[PDB]
């Protein structure tokens, strides 16, 4: 998890939202085993991602290109693959980087100095 | 019949004067039901949930108003009685 990415909790919340079915092992996900622990889906409603009855294989989570990707284990081709971006707000990062150089300051009077 | 306590349990008796609003199939052998997860209400058909699609309706209110209420709860901004604010 890079500092430029969004918060881990918001990412797992988005992962919860993308699946309409509740996640049984949702609370077991931490900042070190998200790529390893497969997702346990209690199918009461159809899978929000392929509309099938159930999957013989569990769904697993992966991290690539600064973004979070969801796929089905076993035969991933039988189930669709979705991608959710994980990077943060770019303009805020740019503003922080610019301010880190101490190039603009306050006058104490009401103006700015450059 | 629905209330804040039985809305998750009572099935809905729909009158299929027209085909189903969501699946377009004529009638349902099994009535629909509501369920609540992730701050949203999910409507689904009982029995086989694949013959009838699944919809979501959000339940959370306006986010920015809640944030403003939380900020005002801390008493960090006040009125000066002269026409401006202090922070």
């Amino acid at each position: 998890w890079e500092p430029g990415f969004i918060s881990f909790e918001d990412a797992i919340k988005r992962v919860s939202k993308i699946f309409i079915n509740s996640i049984i092992n949702f609370n077991d996900l931490d900042e070190n085993n998200f790529t390893t622990v497969p997702l346990v889906i209690d199918y009461v409603t159809p899978c929000a991602l392929c509309k099938k009855r159930s999957h013989k294989h569990p769904h697993q989570l992966s991290l690539e290109n600064g973004a979070i990707r969801i796929y089905k284990t076993g035969n991933p081709h039988s189930c669709k693959v979705k991608i959710v971006p994980l990077d943060g707000n770019k303009l805020f990062n740019i503003a922080q980087r610019i301010l880190d150089t101490n190039s603009v300051l306050l006058t104490e009077r009401g103006d700015h100095i450059v």
